[PDB]
């Protein structure tokens, strides 16, 4: 039951890769629980990326985040935070494993596919601040054969 | 620049077909122009369907697209609303071709995957119905490849 | 709950082609009741080929069979005799369409990868042949989202 | 020539991988000589356990292994024990490396898909158990190609 | 032993699809006889569409294929011909069967991927002009699994 | 604009996995440069392999690679030589990892399937020697994707 917050960049989406990744997601037992496709302008960008508003590459980042449509998802799972990271791979995607989504696609660290959330508080808090709405909750069919118990 | 809606019904979900589904309409060379999963409401579904109200299976549709979480789909280019029925395939199971969506993964025509618009007409009403907060617009690098001039 | 019989045919095995052909069944929400790898005397041959004895390609259709191990599958489900041709394509690899088994992979109608019952009454005699000791049961937790009702 | 035994869980088969996974062990060039689609007798299966007898979570895996069909496989090849469980990967899905089957597909320890003899010791043993009939028996043409010498 | 010329477009490549059509070839049975990615010259191009001289769409087929490079290949084996044009899928989009080439990756008659030698006579004449220096010899291990006698 | 030199050995070639070879490239973001199927002679052979001239193993490197057509090729991309080998995978296969070439289909270190160059001194060197003629020049509508600036 928990949950993260898994976005797939503008570059994510140019390169059409967004089934690939999301299969990834669905194939590893996941849980999809939100899903929008959005433009997002600088004032939210600027809150999503709040942490580094006092680093030099800050406007870089924001400046980027809206030049094109972003994915973003809550996927729900056991440890779905860190299994999340390692599905995505390492930060500079060419220390990513092969098998891995930045392994598999990026080589770029500004150009590395999609965004996954550091750490249970991180997803809390970005989840409350892309899915103000809340989710599309459901059970899967499949829940007794995924998790034990 | 055509568009049609694309659905992925309560079953594609559960049968963990999301990315599959949306790679194939990637992969053609479609552009996602919105996205979303909802769990849809009575009086909507019931406009969704509204061109079926006296017809007898009705309640049954109703019944179905509420019992479980879709995704809703805008995608854009040309002929997208016959092609994309084409790579979805036919409605009986019996008819349906595989390499297409339907021909590879449904075998009931009542839990058939997925459904695009009949026409370029009931496109826009139900691009209207699904997304009156519009699309999320973008233009891909790879324009001048897919198409000619 | 039809049943039939699917038998990988031994340049199905020297191919590589065992996985892919069980996922293309498996995916289509086909429910395997049965699978085992065989090498095939003659008599037994002649037995499963019975029906064409009168033929004079009859031995050459029994000399393929026994040249290799085969695997032995029953697959369950709504229209699944129908269903299994129709996945495996035209006996003529060559009038085979792509993204059937036989489009995909055979050119020659000498080695055409796999075997699937012709009719209902076929599919009942090769069952009891090739699985005296009856099917492996189980109930699919898929089945309400691949099935309605 | 060395041999390896191979086992696809309840879970595997519920969640349609069957044919994934016998794929990965065909592409990395591995022979297939035995295969069986089985429900597990409750005594069999605390055979199969016996050297977990008495360890605390037994009875569970006697319980859980009986409670849907199971794939069992001989697989040959050199150094297939070692490299069976490589492609494997890590008994806890939560350390298992994107890649490898459990790494791909599993999230929960007690569901993780899939089994491969830890020893060349637990290989002869597991073989004799599951197949006491022996093997079937096939030599690939692409011998020369995976192998030297 | 019959053989063809078939050509990925420069679209093709842009749209990173070498790699993918080269293996529905490789796993339909047809052997690669020879390959190589070019740069082609106007000259060149002229010559290849020299049965074209007189049409008026003349001038913008050869400014395109010299926009970029292209993959030249020859594929060997039986009906290698027609069955290869079966791969490819019909010219117009609004035709092409969703498991072929042009099905699964083009929506625009101007941007349709790849080239395929649309008879014997044609296919001698283009593999002359495109690989006058011959072919690259092999014998593949799977002949007998691929073709009776 | 790194580039590095990739050989499918004739055992890739063989086993049908040259397009399967060139997709994880492709889909990594790199650039294709230089692409064909080539008989290699012996003096030539000994020109690539003059290195290991003093090695005992060196003749039966030279005796192996004019056994069969290989595929040459030359990518292009950030440091691709030594992601070229990341993806690759270690040179035995004992030791390869899931998800890299080595990884998903070799078991023995004398039919390792594919090669590339070991260091950007290693790589000009090969790149001079197999493609003298010089590469195919083109720039990928992506870049601005795969790449940031």
């Amino acid at each position: 039951m928990e949950s993260t917050f898994i976005m797939i960049k503008p570059d994510g989406v140019q390169r059409g890769l967004i089934g690939e990744i999301i299969s990834r997601f669905e194939k590893k037992g996941f849980y999809l629980k939100a899903l929008k496709l959005v433009n997002v302008e600088r004032s939210f960008a600027e809150k999503h990326y709040a942490d580094l508003a006092s680093k030099p590459f800050f406007q870089g980042l924001v400046d980027y985040i809206i030049s094109g449509p972003v994915v973003a998802m809550v996927w729900e799972g056991k440890s779905v935070v860190t299994t999340g990271r390692k599905i995505i791979g390492a930060t500079n995607p060419l220390a990513s494993e092969p098998g891995t989504i930045r392994g598999d696609f990026a080589v770029d660290i500004g150009r590395n596919v999609i965004h996954g959330s550091d750490s249970i508080e991180s997803a809390n808090k970005e989840i409350a601040l892309w899915f103000p709405e809340g989710l599309a909750d459901w059970q899967s069919s499949q829940h007794p054969w995924i998790y034990e118990k």
